[PDB]
């Protein structure tokens, strides 16, 4: 009996993406071989960019480019995986394919001196909005964030980052328009609750709290893959393999990867 293992590529056939998405292929088993995974996926973009591979963790891989896509670029992937021994005789179960393309670029920049997040849209500025981010003790890391799913309505619970809804840090919260932008849990949200302390005082656990007008809008104009960038708190760095911290890793160090590792 063979030992199969089944890939899934992003992001979806035909979605239309920001400028900061990366292809990213998924197995459903630790892959032993990385260097196998990497050869038998085949990407072509149009207009052509140099990219290259990078593993988030033993099951993940991600392909980028070395600076944002250029908006209007259409990339072709093919993880050709059947046939192939992805280490220890794990074969691929199937061949997955996607075709997407990249659309405007749209940037939104956190800055913790002006407590503003501005949206930018192909070099444009179109909202200025107020905001409030985690407090000195729980504080929004610097760097680059994906944009990755939104929710109309969800809670946010701490314990899915590690943290006891009954401790200090805890929380069990119910917001409105969530755009997700990092696995370790940072949304840009509604916060009517923190609406006097947006442009001037951090308050939250990490998130960028703002206006519900402001938070519906980002909601309903920003996509998958589109940037935020956050800078000048008092935290550290986003990890490069937080899982929408790609861009977060120097050039350099991503090019060179780390399939032998
Ligand atoms: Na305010």
């Amino acid at each position: 009996m063979a030992h199969l293992t089944m890939p899934y590529v992003m992001p979806g056939d035909g979605e239309v993406v920001g400028v900061g998405e990366p292809v990213a292929i998924r197995f459903d088993e630790n892959i032993a071989d990385r260097g196998a995974a990497e050869k038998a996926i085949k990407i072509t973009t149009n207009p052509p960019v140099e990219g290259a591979f990078y593993w988030l963790n033993n099951r993940e891989v991600r392909w980028r480019p070395e600076h944002f896509w250029k908006p209007g670029t259409a990339v072709d992937v093919a993880v050709n995986t059947y046939g192939v021994d992805l280490g220890e005789g794990m074969f691929g179960e199937d061949n997955v394919q996607t075709h997407f393309t990249i659309g405007d670029e749209v940037i939104a920049t956190a800055d913790d001196n002006t407590k503003i997040l501005t949206v930018r849209v192909n070099g444009e500025v179109v909202k200025s909005m107020p905001t409030s981010m985690g407090k000195d003790s729980t504080p929004t890391a610097n760097g680059i964030y994906i944009v990755g799913s939104r929710y109309k309505h969800i809670i946010m619970d701490s314990s899915t980052y590690g943290v006891p809804v009954n401790s200090p840090n805890g929380y069990r919260t119910d917001v409105d328009w969530a755009t997700q932008i990092s696995y370790s849990g940072v949304f840009v949200h509604s916060a009517p609750w923190s609406v006097g302390a947006q442009g001037h005082t951090n308050t939250s656990h990490g998130c960028l709290n703002v206006s519900p007008s402001n938070a519906q809008w980002f909601y309903d104009h920003v996509k998958r893959g589109d940037i935020v960038e956050v800078v000048n708190t008092v935290g550290g760095t986003l990890p490069g393999i937080d899982g929408l911290g790609d861009w977060n890793i120097p050039w350099d160090q991503w090019r060179a990867g780390n399939a032998k590792a």
